[PDB]
């Protein structure tokens, strides 16, 4: 308790002596509370006018326009400790799946150098506004750094005095760039060494991207077993137990040194005690205290997530398969039966899932899996929108699997080659698309914004009929040489200049491992559609007045943008289509 994090209270009280009171009308329960201070301020959606203006018939389509407009009531719930066999099943499962995770990876430390070239490069590292304007201004003050020193050697000392969160079915958790360093340095090795590849970890996906994950899912299909099963969990980062975090801690077990402590540092002072500053409009900031759930780096989250997710599917197939009785008490035979397991068919049963995050699907032994909810429930991870008890529903074809937003369909080319291709309603990726975050976007970079979306779509897409006419529209009405950007950065293929054409060979035939003939596709025209049916299912607007009319006219749309635009080089891509070539 008050130990560990009330350096960074005491600190903060002073920081506003003028406000400080402890507030008789706080509104929390779950949450330690500490006091207030004086504060008053807020970022909402704003619309793309370029993809809009070039997806007109989607104005009176409610599901698109409504993304465009406007639980912290999880965050506050508390989650039972599991019992003894639970958290003995954890313990085994932990410690094998980090010396799985660790046998073709050395853990080690990430530089400054590394730090700085992505705040140079834009990722979204969760830092805050202050003494510099940017993250690309502190990085090159080395006054920045001397901060980064106290800190860091106060961590070699086992405290902590300035690693503290900013609250903001999501929770996002900004901290300084100093604290956000710390942790890169001591547990980016994660993700910068790929420790949840699908080559490393055999159930993650990391790296993976969405012309990969379709052939995964068939992959994992072809292994003999039971329905394939996909349960989100309601608010998995909330569901995160002091169990789970000290099982996640024991990556530390593999490490020496100095990294060694830093990590140790990370997981005991921020991770498993946490400080936080939160927005109440009663406006006061609320400085709350808990040891449990989830509040990490976003990239860091991303691999515990997948590592604890792991970890309880596993024993989610063990229970099925009988590995253990009960999670009142595991027997001493008990323990060897699951390590056994686990020595013998653990990395069988690691590839029969698909895991990113939060997110899975497993594709058990037998369906018993459907059945076995004791330690599921136990470890604190309740299943979304189905009764406690009540079995899961599995899924009989790949092709229906939901896994990262997305569907995945067959899709066979006139010459007879096999593409596995990504799919959602196409509501969500119109409305998505017609959205930009934040301020100060000039024209030509609202262009370019818009221009990486109609890439993406050309690339991912291509199979939805609506997408790759709009596509082709925005490349038309964008200037040829202008870059595609993004302000918050899976693999972007589609982030280039280059010819998509030539792209799209690249990743769908040349380096797609599941494509033996390796012929290259000469045009558009040889690259297939889903059926017209199963495109509408999908939600096309193929057949509809509104798109027959917005396709003819669609060079009047490309124009309008232009005009807007300027005097630029632009190409004219529509003819790569059969319709409008002649
Ligand atoms: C886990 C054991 N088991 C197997 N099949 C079931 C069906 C209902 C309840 C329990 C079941
Ligand atoms: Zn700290
Ligand atoms: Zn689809």
């Amino acid at each position: 308790n008050l130990d560990i994090i009330g350096k960074r209270i005491e600190k903060i009280k002073q920081e506003h002596e003028t406000s400080w009171h402890y507030d008789q009308d706080h509104p929390y329960k779950t949450w330690a509370y500490h006091g207030s201070y004086e504060t008053k301020q807020t970022a909402s959606s704003m619309v793309n006018g370029v993809v809009r203006l070039l997806t007109k018939p989607w104005d009176i389509i409610p599901m698109v326009t409504q993304m465009a407009m406007t639980f912290k009531e999880k965050v506050d719930t508390r989650t039972q400790e599991p019992k003894e066999g639970t958290k003995k099943l954890m313990k085994i499962t932990a410690e094998w799946l980090w010396k799985e995770l660790g046998k073709k990876k050395t853990p080690r430390m990430c530089t400054r150098e590394e730090f700085t070239r992505k705040v140079r490069s834009n990722a979204a590292l969760g830092a805050i506004f202050n003494k510099w304007k940017s993250a690309r201004e502190a990085v090159e003050d080395s006054g920045f750094w001397e901060l980064v020193d106290k800190e860091r050697n106060l961590h070699l000392e086992g405290k902590c005095e300035t690693c503290v969160y900013n609250m903001m079915s999501r929770a996002i958790w900004y901290m300084w760039l100093g604290a956000r360093f710390l942790e890169f340095e001591a547990l980016g090795f994660l993700n910068e060494d790929h420790w949840f590849s699908r080559e490393n970890s055999l159930s993650g996906v990391e790296g993976e991207g969405l012309h990969k994950l379709g052939y995964i899912l068939r992959d994992v299909s072809k292994k003999e077993g039971g329905a394939m099963y996909a349960d989100d969990t309601a608010g998995w980062d909330t569901r995160i137990t002091l169990e789970d975090l000290k099982n996640e801690e024991m990556v530390t077990n593999h490490m020496e040194g100095e990294h060694k402590k830093l990590a140790e540092a990370i997981f005991k002072l921020t991770y498993q005690n946490k400080v936080v500053r939160v927005q109440r409009p009663t406006t006061v900031m609320d400085i709350i205290s808990r040891r449990d759930q989830r509040g990490s780096g976003q990239v860091v989250t991303y691999g515990l997530n997948t590592f604890t997710n792991m970890e309880a599917q596993l024993i989610r197939q063990m229970e099925g398969e009988g590995v253990f009785k009960s999670i009142q008490h595991l027997t001493v035979t008990e323990e060897i039966a699951v390590k056994n397991w686990l020595v013998r068919v653990g990395r069988e049963r690691l590839s029969r899932m698909a895991i990113s995050g939060d997110d899975c699907v497993v594709k058990p032994l037998d369906d018993r899996f459907a059945s076995a909810l004791t330690a599921l429930n136990d470890m604190g991870k309740v299943r979304k929108d189905i009764q406690q008890w009540e079995p899961s529903r599995g899924w009989n074809d790949w092709t229906q699997v939901p896994f990262c937003s997305h569907h995945f369909h067959e899709l066979i080319m006139k010459d007879g080659r096999v593409l596995v291709v990504p799919c959602r309603n196409q509501d969500e990726l119109i409305g998505r698309a017609r959205i930009s975050q934040g301020a100060g976007w000039s024209l030509r970079e609202t262009a370019c914004l818009g221009k990486s979306y109609a890439q993406m779509w050309s690339l991912m897409y291509f199979h939805r009929r609506d997408l790759r006419l709009a596509a082709n529209a925005i490349c038309s009405a964008v200037p040829s040489h202008w870059v595609p950007t993004s302000r918050t950065t899976a693999t972007h293929e589609w982030m280039t200049t280059e010819d998509m054409l030539t792209v799209w060979n690249r990743v769908w035939i040349q380096e797609n491992p599941w494509m033996e003939d390796k012929t290259p596709v000469e045009s558009w025209e040889e690259i297939p559609y889903l059926g017209k049916r199963e495109d509408q299912w999908c939600g096309s607007l193929i057949g509809l007045t509104s798109r027959a009319t917005w396709a003819k006219n669609i060079q009047t749309a490309i124009n309008q943008v232009r005009s807007l635009i300027g005097n630029e080089e632009y190409t004219d891509y529509m003819p790569s289509m059969k319709r409008f070539r002649r």
